[PDB]
């Protein structure tokens, strides 16, 4: 089974970069939505498989890939938001993205480049490319999850659907951008990169 | 070459059922964003085409479908809603939704199905099979056009992208649907299927 | 569990029309890797499902639609095929392919040109919209499934993958076009499409 | 516009690794098709670009990617192979494979992978990621072209489609990788990476 992850700081630990309406709506409106949808399907899943209904489960795909993503990409996000955050990642993490990047603005540009690019509703990440050894920025379609349709561990992810910034900055998609950059949780990017090199 | 068209009522006249903020921001930011993106890629395209730079003609489709069908979407969107509509068509329109979907309310039941299904950003459709002779309903994701993607004659539209009722309906999608249909410009739609049948 | 099912002819019940060559690599060559890897991918994906191991679900669901369609699409092939096959349909399944396009030579038509159209790999079919009560024409790529992908009950497949055709007919997919109306079986696609006014 | 160019070896000059009257049909019928196919659809984009009609330029774009990549794949396809081919590179392009792959027989089986693992037509592709500097394998459906859909320098291109091998492996892709080998023009692989590093 799946539950929707308890949010690590309320509603409002981000004010001003993300007010207290979005946090709110975004997590108890969307991401209940995806986990009640996911176990729904989940057990429709199970039994298709049961009868080896190809045809269900060939149809009940999207609604997987679509609910099962939203669940992870969502609970992925709210860990990388901290009222503590912003600044720059230091250890290794900066490092690492020194060498990718070449620094870290070039970085901050890439990545808002993606995110400000997806065409409809999407997410803009920094993965890493455990074949190659190195970090990687991606751009995934609704709710596609990333390791899952591209084999990328997450280490960053940035939300870029309309309701994760419309009642906010409207259709400034880019000032929400500028925005987020003061809450991120460089603490948890820096873990999600550290279990990659092990 | 491409211009925003006009509204044919004022922001503001399709209260109480959409907000005229909506309005205001859905037809000079966002369609307006479409249309002028859409004059640069065609340019763009053009000096592509003029060297047989398959490469570049190939990168900018992307670009081009969505913000020509960004810009052919709404358009259409634009003129299939009126402050003096709502009810119910007459005449050819409604015998055929009859002929082909039974009735008005299965229609209007499949029409709204299709169009809460969308999975993020997209829009229902209610277009014409010309080979076919009959009325077909139809979804679109982003901003893809019906005909050129489908071959469907659109007739009426409604867009489930988040910009188009998140500042007043907030995740409830189904809300915005129930809406919409006291502002259907019938008057418009019956003109659309007349074309057709010509 | 999934098998292979036995053709109910044998690989030159088929000549001239499609050689025995083509009969035997299909049906126990092709045909033969999709149900192996159908299973391996069925039970790994009974696995990821107990852990609800999201990513695994979503890894795996190309092989499974790509599998799970080769294993349906292929079986139903078969049973379109017959020695003793050919002609037109006869009964309701030419009145309501009269019905639907108009008679019989353009159904013929239009079939050629959707199996025609699949760029790379993919299929042509005739299917039946239950929603709508009426035949219609679908393709699908690779080995896309009909019903799960589309809603529609396949009654006629044509495989229009370069190994149903290559070693005979060469780059000339409209021969071997030509070919196959002379071994369809049309008493099983009228039993399809009983089935389905049922 | 656009023409079929010119193979620099005769058909059977690849043998015993791929057989000529694959080489013949593959130069002259295939490639041949899409470039026709290619001047065809260019010529009907002017038309509708030049009237701005969005629909059908919308309506052509599935054959500009197919035909105009069709050409573009196969042209640098030539080029990747030669009677005297075969080994393994070395200068710059050998120091970067190890680099990037760890060995050649690394590189060697990735590509092979990434090639062997194409569900229907596609091909397998050594890139070159300029804004990264390093050397990226790529896989791409149907005729979609490298640079244009991914934005990677093609360096080496297997193509992998059934009318590449299907006369002499028939289903075996695999014994066509290992063979395709033997054939690599290493000269134009090292030429093309050379361009890329100016
Ligand atoms: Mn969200
Ligand atoms: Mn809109
Ligand atoms: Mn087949
Ligand atoms: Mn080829």
């Amino acid at each position: 089974k799946h539950s929707l992850p308890d949010l690590p700081y309320d509603y409002g630990a981000l004010e001003p970069h993300i007010n207290a309406q979005i946090m709110q709506l975004h997590h108890s409106k969307h991401h209940a939505a995806y986990v009640n949808n996911l176990n729904v399907t989940e057990e429709k899943y199970q039994e298709a498989l049961a009868k080896g209904d190809v045809t269900a489960q060939t149809a009940l795909q999207p609604a997987l890939k679509f609910n099962g993503g939203g669940h992870i990409n969502h609970s992925i996000f709210w860990t990388n938001l901290s009222p503590n955050g912003g600044g720059e990642p230091k250890g290794e993490l900066l490092e690492a993205i020194k060498r990718d990047f070449g620094s870290f603005d070039k970085f901050k540009e890439k990545l808002t480049a993606a995110s400000v690019g997806v065409q409809g509703s999407g997410w803009g990440w920094l993965g890493f490319n455990k074949e190659r050894g190195h970090l990687q920025i991606a751009a995934c379609p609704n709710q596609d999850p990333l390791q899952g349709t591209t084999g990328l561990i997450p280490l960053l992810g940035i939300d870029v659907w309309e309701h994760a910034y419309y009642l906010q900055y409207k259709n400034v998609r880019p000032d929400y951008l500028k925005a987020i950059w003061n809450v991120i949780n460089w603490e948890n990017v820096t873990e999600r990169y550290m279990a990659c090199k092990k």
